[PDB]
């Protein structure tokens, strides 16, 4: 829908895969922590499973930032699950350090606003929330653009700064 940076982002929760496991997350399980909020379309690609991999392989990043990562697409738990199974060798997921929360109701998409309804799957849209669960960053390319883990960084410490400082 209108989201807009400043206003509490959206609340999502769902059966999430971690560590091999399904768990329920909600995003008032992270309060007090930073949360990257990630879509992505289809699954097993023959591109990009590269993507997804970036993020796990440096999450230690993230959990230096005090910042909770989470992947989600259009997929049931179970298509998940699956992924995480595979190699990556074979197009697969390989080893999962982030988890891949599902949404096979379509609505977590449509309420970021990043569900191409035409084609019934989301876009690669990146959100960042803040300790207070409050919107701060909206990231939406179009489907064949991927994301950086560099850039995203660089968007935890500007505003982790200003959360301290300000100028």
């Amino acid at each position: 829908m209108v989201l807009i940076p400043n206003k509490p982002a959206p609340e999502f929760h769902g059966c999430a895969v971690i560590d091999g496991d399904f768990k329920e997350i909600n995003l008032k399980d992270y309060s007090g922590k930073y949360v990257v909020l990630f879509f992505y379309p289809a699954d097993f690609t023959f591109v990009c499973p590269t993507e997804i991999i970036a993020f796990s392989d440096e999450v230690d990043q993230f959990k230096s930032r005090n910042c909770q990562v989470i992947a989600c697409s259009t997929d049931s738990k179970y298509s998940h699950l699956a992924w995480t199974k595979q190699d990556r060798k074979s197009g697969g997921l390989g080893d999962m350090r982030i988890p891949l929360l599902a949404d096979p109701t379509k609505s977590i998409a449509r309420a970021y606003g990043v569900l191409d309804e035409e084609e019934g799957n989301a876009f690669r849209g990146l959100f960042i929330i803040d300790p207070k669960g409050i919107l701060r960053q909206i990231t939406v390319n179009d489907k064949p653009v991927g994301r950086s883990v560099d850039e995203t960084l660089r968007l935890l410490d500007a505003f982790q700064f200003v959360e301290k400082y300000g100028e």
